[PDB]
């Protein structure tokens, strides 16, 4: 159930106003946190997003996530942002430079390679370089903005990298 | 696992052209075609979407759905259609007439009531009438195109209807 979600590992959200309340409770996993956050249990907003406390063991429920205006991202390695893909937009806009999505796979049906990782094709698109073009898990990413779109490296050793086949928001 | 998809019942694609062909397999299940069209098993292409033939307990994997140009969707009592909601838009375009998405809870989380369902309020929003429009389940839909954008009928005989917090793909 946890795999419905996007995890940004030691990442909490920070709004700006005080006109925002939190909706917390002590939970027991991130699972409870997620199997809840899902089905909207007791909620009077729409959850779409949530921070799970590893040391408190508590959730956090928010009706927006990191991509919300005047919402900001904090570190915290007892924290972790979980968000829900229904709102995390899965559509380009244009060379889709902004793409957050979890699509992993190439145009043509290849699984894509981790930009943490140097196998099977060596590379300078590092987490550590391209900082805010999330170039996180495998996701198929466009970190120079380039025409394309959004591309990912290959695992296939015969394919360095390849365009990803995602939708146009004012698609075709 | 078939969760993880948005299904039309009885209901098969059609496109136009020869140049496309058509992965099928004869499977077990619709679970099992589910099952591969999400891992991407062995495609050259990006699973969009699958058919069922439940006579024939066949899959067909499509590189696209029921909202792609030149696709069109047939009917058959033997079919079920079930998409990929990665790649069914999540966001909004206006004021959403368009919108197919699988969100179901009103902005202020109340869970909401099938459009094929007279209870807890009753209405003149029939699928029957809203041809096209898609008033499956209890998904947020907007028939008459109104300003607010997706709205649906909340299940709380307190509230007749409310809108949908669903994001703007232009958004804020």
């Amino acid at each position: 159930t946890l795999h419905e979600f996007k995890k940004s590992a030691k990442t909490t959200l920070t709004k700006e106003d005080p006109l925002l309340k939190i909706k917390t409770k002590k939970v027991n996993s991130a699972d409870e946190c997620a199997n809840r956050c899902i089905r909207n249990r007791g909620f009077t907003f729409t959850c779409k997003a949530f921070v799970f406390d590893k040391s408190r063991k508590r959730c956090y429920w928010y009706p927006f996530n990191s991509m919300s205006s005047g919402v900001k991202k904090g570190f915290g390695h007892e924290f972790d942002l979980y968000e829900n893909k229904d709102y995390i937009r899965n559509c380009i806009i244009g060379k889709g430079g902004s793409y957050k999505g979890t699509v992993s796979i190439t145009k043509s049906g290849i699984k894509c390679q981790p930009w943490n990782s140097m196998i099977p094709h060596e590379h300078s698109f590092l987490p550590s370089s391209y900082r805010g073009k999330d170039l996180q898990e495998n996701y198929c990413r466009n970190p120079r903005g380039e025409e394309g779109g959004p591309w990912c490296f290959t695992s296939n050793p015969e394919v360095r990298y390849e365009v990803c086949d995602i939708p146009q928001c004012s698609e075709v």
